[PDB]
């Protein structure tokens, strides 16, 4: 496989999003790898809406602002047949009613597959499918804190995630990593990127709990 | 600058609100302005009482549901020390004797600033202010009717306005104004629309644009 990858320089991937105040962080996970998806199908890059999925995937298990699940969220468009974008049905970091109108549907998915519990099969999936939702234990200083280099932390948990993210590539250092997509905004991490320690032990359970969406 | 910019996403913007049958365009423009720079200095987004303007910016020169102006009430909300939220004096969609009570302010201005009268300067304003308060010629039936895509009315004047919008950002699909009205979620898209961009200073966007300054 390529000892390199990411997707960012191939138009897979929108700009760093924020979730703000509001556990959301599995719809923007979601969002990035559908993006990713509908890009290598149409050849177009268009935001989606992380609002839809937070007000209208409840049914299918998701609890908004509480936290959810990204496969519950490719299930939910596929059970809608549709998603709306961005721009459409903006993003207001709370839950509404839902409002989704299939007039601004730019998006749609078939199901997911889920990514055998290995950084091996990780790896393969990234290099031939495209960006890759992920759950990570998020939850140290470490990570607040991250800037620059491999993100190692040795209390991280490879079993207890507990932030929903996106892979959008690997590499490592002139030292293996991780590229992952988080949804803190530009202004945290390395441009709202963090390059996780890959081929280190699943490093904070990144190869637990991979998925996509089918288009 | 940016190519594209949507305030939306970042947390300057209030849910899409709906004036009823009063002419009160001017206060929803107003409050959104204010929202977004109140945003921009305390991280904290609130919606702000537009009944409060309708009720007591008469002295500034504004008439409640007859009609008024951005401007009028940023200078109302400088004059008055403060601005209700929108949960301690809610919306009634007709004119009501003041009742401006400091204990619920939760906004207040220092001043306000008229944008350069080009869409140059509008697209600079947008970029690096927050949302913008515009006023616009809306009385055309393409427009009361528009849906989605970019809206551009032959007819439209660049002096002629008549509603009070803000404008929330700006992009490209041929480029547009993302704009927030006040006529509900159901008109448009979600309460939005995209005007033309570059176009003529279309329906008069960048002739009367303005922001407080908190
Ligand atoms: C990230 O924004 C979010 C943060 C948590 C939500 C509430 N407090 C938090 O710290 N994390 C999640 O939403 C995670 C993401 C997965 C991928 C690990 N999932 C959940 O917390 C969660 C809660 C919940 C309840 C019912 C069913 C599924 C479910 N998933
Ligand atoms: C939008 O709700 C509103 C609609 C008009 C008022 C009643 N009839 C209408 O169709 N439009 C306005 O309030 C406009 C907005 C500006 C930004 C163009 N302003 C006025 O009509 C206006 C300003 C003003 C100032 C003093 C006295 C009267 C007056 N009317």
């Amino acid at each position: 496989a390529p000892r390199s990858v990411d997707w960012r320089e191939k138009g897979y991937v929108t700009p760093v999003k924020n979730q703000g105040q509001c556990g959301s962080c599995w719809a923007f996970s979601a969002t990035g790898a559908l993006e990713g998806q509908m890009f290598r199908k149409t050849g177009r890059l268009i935001s989606l809406s992380e609002q839809n999925l937070v007000d209208c995937s409840g049914p299918q298990g998701n609890e908004g602002c509480n936290g959810g699940l990204m496969d519950y969220a490719f299930q939910y468009v596929q059970d809608n047949g549709g998603l709306d974008s961005e721009e459409s049905y903006p993003y207001e970091a709370t839950e509404e009613s839902c409002k989704y109108n299939p007039k601004y549907s730019v998006a749609n998915d078939t199901g997911f597959v889920d990514i055998p519990k290995q950084e091996k099969a990780l790896m393969k999936a990234v290099a031939t499918v495209g960006p890759i939702s992920v759950a990570i234990d998020a939850g140290h200083e470490s990570f607040l804190f991250y800037k620059e280099g491999i993100y190692f932390e040795p209390d991280c948990s490879s079993e207890d995630m507990d932030h929903g993210v996106l892979v959008v590539g690997y590499g490592f250092e002139s030292n293996k990593y991780w590229l992952v997509k988080n949804s803190w905004g530009e202004e945290w991490g390395m441009g709202g990127y963090v390059k996780m320690a890959k081929d280190r032990r699943n490093h904070c359970g990144i190869a637990s709990a991979a998925s996509y969406p089918t288009v």
